[PDB]
């Protein structure tokens, strides 16, 4: 569909599955692509995004559609799934229902991801994107932030036995980087922590873009 762009669609070294951070686009993901040239990146934007009606009741029910995409469009595992911020949640998830239905996931990649339901800036996020939260595309984001940060708050993530990578920013303090985020250690007993330099927010703009892209090529490569 309209929600699912392929990226590198003739590589050969395996294929990621991004889902989008919480402002609903895959867009800022575009940049990777050439920075991963061997992995076919398959990135998932938000359905729902223009709907004030519509929206989805849980986080389960996002992800249970974006299973759906990720099957039609590489009917075949190996699975490796991820997201920058919220869209890691998702992927978590989606990683859950997966394997529960007997598919193989051999990667789910954090990258700077937190468990609001455990350990819980709307518009002064576009301000700092440079948009204007005010504008058409400001509005419909801001609406798209707030809904997924409460599908997220709602969320709990489950134990999960597979392999997580993930990759955290600075931590205030230099405190213990995986309970600041709401992890438990219990719950992700193949948890693999991975810097990654600069912002939560910044990852993905053009200064940050080479090394986030160094640390997710680092993750994969186990």
């Amino acid at each position: 569909s309209a929600y699912v762009h392929t990226l590198n669609p003739e590589a050969t070294g395996g294929a990621l599955v991004l889902v989008h951070p919480g402002e609903g686009l895959a867009l800022p993901y575009h940049g990777l692509a050439p920075l991963l040239p061997d992995v076919r990146l398959h990135v998932l934007s938000d359905p729902r995004f223009g709907q004030s009606d519509n929206r989805f009741a849980t986080l389960a029910e996002m992800a249970t559609r974006y299973v759906e995409w990720v099957r039609t469009t590489e009917p075949e595992g190996p699975y490796r799934l991820g997201g920058w911020s919220f869209g890691g949640v998702v992927a978590l998830e989606m990683a859950s229902q997966m394997t529960a239905h007997g598919d193989e996931v051999s990667d789910l990649l954090l990258v700077d991801s937190h468990n609001l339901n455990a350990a819980p800036g709307v518009r002064q996020r576009l301000v700092e994107l440079g948009v204007d939260p005010d504008s058409p595309e400001g509005v419909d984001v801001v609406e798209e932030l707030l809904h997924n940060g409460a599908l997220a708050a709602q969320y709990a993530p489950p134990a999960y036995r597979g392999r997580v990578s993930l990759l955290v920013t600075p931590t205030d303090g230099d405190r213990d980087a995986v309970r600041a985020r709401g992890w438990d250690r219990a719950l992700l007993p193949d948890l693999v922590v991975e810097p990654v330099p600069g912002a939560h927010e910044r990852l993905f703009d053009e200064e940050h873009l080479s090394d986030t892209a160094d640390a997710i090529r680092r993750a994969l490569g186990g």
